[PDB]
């Protein structure tokens, strides 16, 4: 037989490397996604909000619009140590799950408007981080995915486009 000691070290390394990479790629600039009529904005340890607005596809910049159609999803911490991340994997490959609650309870169901972010390797290993897709699965719960080029260096995350 043999042992798989190194596998656990590789997991610890991919998770930590992932967290610092994510924050490094978001600290420079926040990320957004225009999900039809609504837009979703995610900042580096600030907050996660959804608003009715418009975007400039040329760079992803938002357009000056009314702030009366804005909502809260999750409220992360300021420091990377005040928060906790999870190194997961699925049939495709590895990813990092990050869930953020403390929005506004949906009185319609009686659940939290907490968001789930899945950090994966991006197809363009030569571009900034951005959201891949966005979908409000439940009435309150919302799921999103974020691509990062530097994550693809980590062999565990050397899988996407499947």
């Amino acid at each position: 037989g043999a042992s798989n000691s190194e596998k656990t070290a590789l997991l610890t390394k991919t998770l930590n490397q992932g967290v610092k990479t994510i924050f490094d790629k978001l600290n420079e600039r926040c990320i957004f996604y225009q999900a039809g009529f609504w837009i979703y904005e995610y900042c580096p340890g600030i907050e996660f909000v959804q608003f009715h607005g418009r975007v400039n596809t040329k760079t992803g910049e938002i357009v000056n619009r009314d702030e009366s159609l804005v909502y809260r999803l999750g409220k992360p911490k300021a420091n990377v140590e005040e928060r906790e991340f999870e190194l997961l994997y699925d049939d495709v490959g590895y990813y990092i799950s990050e869930i953020i609650g403390s929005g506004d309870i949906c009185d319609v169901t009686g659940a939290e408007r907490m968001v789930e972010i899945q950090y994966v390797c991006g197809g363009s290993n030569s571009g900034p981080s951005t959201i891949q897709w966005v979908r409000e699965t439940k009435i309150c719960v919302y799921e999103a995915q974020v691509t990062i080029p530097e994550l693809c260096n980590l062999e565990l995350l050397a899988k996407n486009e499947d």
